[PDB]
């Protein structure tokens, strides 16, 4: 059988990830990305503010990641929203739609009993390296 | 390297995915699709009588999308359920063992601490078109 | 279009998939493998001692299906850690440590309401079939 | 491993085998083409006129059959020219160039001893299956 | 990009190399097989009786390369048939049709100037390995 | 279905085209390149000095071409080596071997009634684009 690529992913640009796992894991074409807390990358903790600002930071450090994978939103195809509280949602929302313009990702979005870091917001997604051809 | 087409799944007969989301997203041959509620495509709220209702349009809701994917529920290779009460699995397994025959897919469940629009079951799914030789 | 591979992944060394679902599905080069529990396989139910047993079981049970597949841990690219309580997450991760070496998934942890079987842990995952050539 | 697509391409706007081999075959993607004579296709005779209307013929019926497999002659990729003759080469030529208009297909063009019916021209091809990327 | 497979097939069923090639190259599917004679595989003699004997012995060889790499003759999708001497199309035509019994490959048949060792016959073939779709 | 890579190869390493076709078609991974004779890159011209100058010249011109493509001799998997004389297959045999030192392709080897140009030799090969498996 022929041998499919695998890269690792890292950037320090998104918080490091320290322990066994990787921020993405690009296979064939498709990248894994770790779920995204809206952590600063110099401090190693939450950004201030609360749950719109974390949304901000979590996105940031997702485009960070897709960067270092030669990708941008674009590549996206699925996302998981993860919330501390879904009455929060429409806010992650508005945070959400500016990074997105057309050709949506699949979503699923719920409310966690807790999230790592006692974040608010962590935004897991999966992409595909380009180019794609988008049919509708 | 080769253009992989992706194509955005749009059908009335299921809930509209109003926002920065797809009902699914084809990539490739995998189908990714959006977590579905128990909710009327008609009314945009979840149908009344609890779990077993919810469940039985949730998978409705699933089908389709995958016929307007072009596929059905033999296509399904994983699956997430997730549960506002880990109590309702038995009752919501008993509606999902009607939508499979064989070949199931891999499956996850468990219960979270909200779903929107306080739904009490929500599924999400991973499909790949067709034709699949099933071996075992 | 080309026939793929679709394969029910079943072995007597891990937990017995009752009901809709199939411990594992590999289909392509993918494979989904359905969460485990720190389920006893000849017991039915949780192994004794808490979080870090269940641990150790769970990824034993994962471990037991990869093979199966014809695969190892080396093969994982994607998982997630599912907790009955996220301050578990540290002892937790000293276990999943013992499994990986480099080249780590991709990896989302935090907590949820309930897990199936009361269990305090929970471990899903995604494998690539081999041969794989690991870039960085 | 997958199951990669298998198909015999057959019209009958090309001439009926007068041997025992398929017009084309389709795998994967990739289209193998036989031998394509000057033959009429609804005759099987080599149409009068010599090489010249022979290589028109011949390249009218690669057509016919690539259209047959949902393609065209933007998706040649490569072509053998067999010719009876090799001071036909520069009148070949000419014909040939006025079907494969852009995104030119590697060739290899030269003289061998018979070909089969006494044909002045036999033109194989291969093709790939759209759609391709462009430049 | 991915690592394709790419795997010379040699098999001591088929003759032996007699200069700088592979009896066959598989690479990711695809199988292209070199131009064999009727060539016995012990000795690397051409087998006497002209014609008739060698275009068996030839399709026999390319059996053997085929079965070495997995597959049988239902897995040829492209052959070319040279030929010494056009007058014996007719005959090679009868013996490679009870090799290939269905899915004809895709071919070209002619005569050239001279094969090596004089061989009266020379037949190559392209191939890709199974599983394929049916019709 | 998805689109795939389809890339004219054209280098002024190798000679410009005296037809309609195009030096080298990649196409996904595989590289379909046209017939080389041994005609010197800047001129056009065939070399002086007969078939083993030519078969030099030509095998040549077919490494520039891999080479634009980001390939070498390594990564070809079939070729066809066109003869002007049957005779002078021992000779040109040792020229092609030292250009393909290690995993011989496919091949077939003849002699043709007549080449373009009056040339001696004409080589064509299909080359994968790596990275490739090793044994
Ligand atoms: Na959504
Ligand atoms: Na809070
Ligand atoms: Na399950
Ligand atoms: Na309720
Ligand atoms: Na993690
Ligand atoms: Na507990």
């Amino acid at each position: 059988m022929s041998s499919l690529v695998r890269r690792i992913i890292s950037t320090a640009k998104a918080p490091a990830a320290i322990g066994p796992y990787s921020q993405a894991v690009l296979v064939d074409r498709t990248i894994y990305i770790s779920g995204q807390l809206g952590m600063d990358p110099a401090s190693g903790q939450l950004v201030p503010g609360g749950v719109v600002e974390e949304a901000k930071q979590a996105l940031t450090n997702i485009g960070e990641i897709l960067k270092a994978a030669g990708c941008d939103f674009t590549n996206v195809v699925a996302a998981t929203v993860l919330l501390a509280d879904i009455n929060d949602f429409s806010a992650v929302n508005d945070v959400y739609k500016q990074y997105f313009q057309s050709s949506f990702p699949a979503r699923a979005a719920y409310q966690v009993a807790a999230l790592p870091k006692g974040g608010r917001v962590e935004i897991e997604a999966i992409a595909v390296q380009g180019p794609l051809t988008t049919a509708s």
